[PDB]
């Protein structure tokens, strides 16, 4: 079962042995055998290599272009270009596989896709086999894409053809040159439009697993695109969101301020203008709360993440599902005559006041600000806290247990008391009941010169660092999470470019059109 | 009269090091301070809303007297008991020590980080600055 | 009138061909005429090159050496 499916002709393709493998294919050995060992497979077990099945894939995958030339040239039997092994990738979705973004591995494997692309072409005209999908669902292009192989993704994204009866097969083209400048056009088919899976959705939409997430965008018809269609409808849409937003939590603030505190909710109309006013803002307040509880519903619907995503991505969705719950159980408790939901309807409004940083995005400096905030809570205010909590919750275990009697002889008082000292208003006297004072004096300095002195100095270096190291991360980021957010607002509820003719003529009679998205560049050398 | 003497610093120019030092103030004004400002304000006012709505009455029942007080912590004078007329003891320690951690121990510190990378990164741009300043 | 205004000159000079622009100059056509087409203008739409509007600056910005050597040096 591990090495069961193998043939002579593996052997003889791995050995790399052109003689042999002619004078064995002159018996006429069948050339299509799928090799479906355990060792052939995927990742059954640290042993193994996956190479697509079948002797062509193999050929492929092994620096065997003379041999792959013999086996689609073969008079006795011509090897099948769009043959699939069981879990349907063909020699193309192998090519994908192996690729693992190393610079000689990366030459070798575009390298190959390109003859392989240029040898279909000859010998089968009509076929194309950019369209060949996989049993997942995938072609080629999205496997990249989804994989996170970000040098096969450039190198099909802008591929150029110049040889007779195949240079349809190219993807970007050149509509004029005059002088030192020149247009090129870039194909947008099955990028940010397929109905099914295009490379955006793909990208922006891909678990936190994938390698190359962030620098997925970087390649330029993307980066290109996300910017043309941000400039031309996203940014409005995107400020009036923002300016409803404003209102609302407008709103919210001036009718929370206004409560009526008399005890026992829920409270009379009294008939005046200012009472009218804000019942109507409590109720426009809550129909948010609810609208933004119905957003996160669907949202977690949709995307429906993984369950340790949610830890890790969508921070801001889950925030404001958080403040929702805040509110409606605020609502609830209103309507259940308790005064708990004045303390809910508090932690939501705070809530919404900070969360109003979403926004920050769309602007390039304050958006970057926002994604270096969030790495350094992430990181170094945990840290940070574990450290300092296991420090200040000792330190006050052993002062409390000093003290005898008084109004510090509790946990949560003597716990405040240090905790004072980190915000530069401790006192070193707050207390006289106990027995010793040099010990309660040389507990207080230990404490002082262990966190004030140490820990928050060290926290300024430990930030500078992390700030010298995540400038372009943090770019990289924005530029993510603004690309997200202008395919929601596309798909919430435009086109990709203008239609364009690039070719003329196809291998057959016919022409075709493929929606290209124009770039201009200027050139002072290489005339 | 406070205008003027911050004017004063104007003829800091014609000497190379003090011309050089004005420059980076004014870089670090434009840039680091504005941004700091902004998502400082905001923190600031939301805070502020939920601790004064949470109080019922007193002397800190106002927006700009529970604004101050929240302000007093970032240089170095907060309380943590600055008044008593509330409900709930926990929701508003809660929402304090929430608001000191999100400014004084985070952005301050990561203003002093990010006072730093500019410091490093606009050394040559100032003394050019500073000469065109000259040349004027 | 976007590419009005273009001679043969123009085209001559831009293909970098010696030998067609020295037969086209055999016949005698004016080397002064302005190309005023928007292409040729400073910055009317994305899609442009200025090069000054004449064939002498044309032959300066395109490193075209030999061509305006010739131009400065022919008799006709
Ligand atoms: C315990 C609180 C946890 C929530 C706070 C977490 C700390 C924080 O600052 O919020 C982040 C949130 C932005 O998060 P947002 O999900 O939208 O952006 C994504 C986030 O950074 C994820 O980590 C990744 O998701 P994915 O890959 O695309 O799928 C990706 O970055 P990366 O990691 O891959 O590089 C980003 O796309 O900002 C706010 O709106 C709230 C205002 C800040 C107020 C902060 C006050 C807490
Ligand atoms: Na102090």
């Amino acid at each position: 079962s591990y090495y069961k499916g193998q043939t002579a002709l593996h052997i003889a393709i791995e050995r790399r042995n052109m003689t042999l493998v002619t004078l064995l294919v002159e018996n006429g050995a069948d050339v299509q055998a799928a090799a479906n060992g355990d060792f052939f497979k995927k990742t059954k077990g640290r042993p193994g290599f996956y190479f697509g099945e079948l002797p062509l894939s193999l050929a492929a995958c092994t620096n065997q272009l003379a041999i792959v030339k013999f086996l689609l040239q073969n008079s006795w039997q011509p090897a099948d270009i769009s043959a699939r092994d069981s879990v349907g990738n063909t020699v193309l979705h192998a090519l994908v596989e192996v690729a693992d973004n190393t610079v000689d591995n990366t030459k070798f494997v575009t390298s190959m896709y390109n003859e392989i692309l240029i040898l279909g072409a000859k010998l089968h005209p009509t076929l194309k086999l950019e369209e060949i999908t996989n049993r997942k669902g995938l072609t080629p292009l999205a496997l990249a894409a989804s994989s996170g192989k970000i040098g096969v993704l450039a190198y099909i994204l802008q591929r150029e053809i110049h040889e007779p009866e195949c240079r349809h097969l190219s993807r970007k083209f050149t509509e004029w040159a005059y002088g030192p400048v020149h247009s090129s056009l870039y194909d947008l088919s099955c990028i940010d439009t397929c109905e099914k899976n295009s490379v955006l959705e793909v990208i922006a939409y891909s678990s936190s697993e994938t390698p190359n997430r962030h620098d997925m965008l970087l390649v330029e018809p993307l980066n290109r695109l996300l910017q043309d269609k941000w400039d031309r409808f996203v940014k409005r849409i995107f400020y009036f969101n923002f300016f409803v937003y404003c209102l609302y939590m407008i709103i919210f603030t001036a009718a929370a301020y206004y409560r009526p505190v008399e005890g026992l909710p829920p409270y009379k109309l009294k008939n005046t203008v200012g009472d009218y006013f804000r019942v109507t803002g409590e109720i426009l307040s809550v129909s948010g709360g609810v609208y933004f509880f119905f957003r996160g519903i669907q949202y977690f619907l949709q995307r429906r993440p993984s369950l340790k995503s949610l830890f890790v991505d969508s921070y801001s969705e889950i925030l404001f599902f958080v403040q929702s719950l805040f509110m409606l159980v605020s609502v609830v408790l209103y309507f259940s005559q308790r005064k708990e939901y004045v303390a809910s309807m508090v932690f939501s409004l705070a809530m919404g006041w900070t969360n109003m940083l979403y926004y920050t995005r769309g602007f390039q400096q304050m958006g970057i600000y926002a994604v270096m905030i969030e790495k350094m809570i992430l990181r170094d205010l945990c840290r940070f806290m574990f450290v300092y909590l296991v420090f200040l919750f000792g330190f006050s275990t052993a002062v409390v247990t000093l003290i005898e009697d008084g109004k510090y002889n509790s946990l949560y008082s003597t716990c405040l008391e240090l905790f004072k000292f980190t915000i530069g208003m401790g006192d070193l006297e707050f207390t006289e009941n106990y027995d010793f004072k040099a010990v309660f004096i040389i507990l207080l300095l230990a404490y002082v010169i262990l966190t004030y002195i140490l820990l928050l100095n060290m926290l300024i270096a430990l930030m500078g660092e992390t700030v010298n190291k995540i400038a372009q991360e943090s770019k990289n980021i924005w530029k993510l999470q603004r690309a997200i957010t202008i395919l929601d607002t596309e798909k919430s509820f435009a086109f990709r470019s203008g239609k364009l003719l690039q070719v003329g003529f196809t291998p057959d009679g016919k022409d075709d059109y493929r929606w290209c998205f124009r770039v201009d560049e200027v050139n002072w050398t290489t005339w």
